[PDB]
């Protein structure tokens, strides 16, 4: 089958599934958007929604989340059975609330840039309730010195990954805590096929 | 199995696992905790986020719409492979979405009540943004005169149902120009096992 990406020039919702790609080793169209070109087409398009993904240049379907369950699915880093896709699911949907008020700070429905201190502590609670059960919820298995699924790496763990990326890089100390945590993001970017990815990937403030 | 929903007295972000629990006949605890108490555990339990669907009084899995895609694909409401599901879950996000908004506006992220026009405008933006969307990925099958999936109905109709309750009651107009959307939600409030489900839940104010 044939993939397009399209989003902005971002890591942004969209990077959970360039991660996915990269891991899966599936070559697609990663297409980078400017956004007064975007937003000139935006009444013109059925989807205008960003992130999209575009399958066999005909099906589109936005909603970053389901995008990248789909990959997941398709390239075999989600769960095997309906319990562990439960698992994967809240484990990565905890993770985008997260990168989801994060971006809320930043960024209006409409894709626009806001660019206060309240959305600011809407992201931090969302980060003080979720952290601390993701490090519990990763030490189901394994004692947590593995991935979220065990030996097995899946969406849940790339979502980690890219979901704290622009909150470390504005407080480089706020997993501190949650050593678990760091092992696995250090784990996920030394996996196979990820670390040559992640080194080479263009460098993009969100 | 055996199932336990734990939430609010609210039809809120649970609403989705009820209507999925009445359409497939299936029993369960559907446990309404008081605020406060459930305020009082908070520190105390390893799960605390809310809405939380509990299996075999056992596995505890938070996050609405991993909740409501677990019963969905249990129950047969779900996609039948990868490509259904995909086009199922980009649906019903966009209806979470909608309702995350909604709730925004009433609720924080720890589940108080904060009883502003901006939230509100945010929300109404959501509307205009998603629903053209909507009507439009409706018509997709069948003329948009069945559901989502077709003749089979999904989590997806159901999203549209639950999600737009509350939205309705504040202004009853809002869907006048997406009919395809009204007739669907009257199709899921007659379908056979919802009908009475609908006409016996308590009325609640979320
Ligand atoms: S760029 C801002 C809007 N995007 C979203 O909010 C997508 C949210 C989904 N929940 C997701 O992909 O995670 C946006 O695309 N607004 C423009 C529009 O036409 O909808
Ligand atoms: S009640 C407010 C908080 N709930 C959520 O925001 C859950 C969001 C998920 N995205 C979902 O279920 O849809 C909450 O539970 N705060 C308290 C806590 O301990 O997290």
């Amino acid at each position: 089958p044939s993939y397009t990406l399209h989003y902005f020039n971002h890591r942004g919702r969209a990077e959970i599934c360039r991660m996915l790609f990269a891991a899966a080793g599936v070559q697609y169209n990663d297409r980078r958007i400017e956004s007064s070109e975007w937003d000139s087409m935006r009444n013109k398009m059925p989807c205008h929604m960003m992130p999209m993904l575009e399958l066999d240049n005909r099906t589109q379907i936005p909603q970053s989340m389901a995008m990248a369950r789909y990959l997941a699915r398709e390239f075999g880093f989600h769960g095997r059975n309906n319990m562990e896709m439960a698992r994967v699911d809240f484990i990565s949907d905890c993770f985008y609330d997260i990168l989801d008020d994060y971006m809320r700070m930043y960024f209006d429905g409409n894709c626009r840039m806001m660019f206060s201190s309240e959305k600011r502590m809407r992201f931090q609670e969302t980060c003080r309730r979720i952290l601390p059960f993701m490090e519990r919820t990763l030490e189901m298995y394994s004692g947590g010195s593995q991935y979220f699924m065990g030996d097995q790496m899946t969406m849940a763990d790339m979502m980690c990954y890219c979901a704290l990326e622009n909150p470390l890089m504005e407080e480089p100390s706020m997993l501190s805590s949650y050593p678990k945590l760091m092992a696995l993001r250090n784990r996920v970017m030394n996996h196979s096929k990820m670390s040559s990815y992640l080194q080479r990937r263009c460098r993009t403030e969100f």
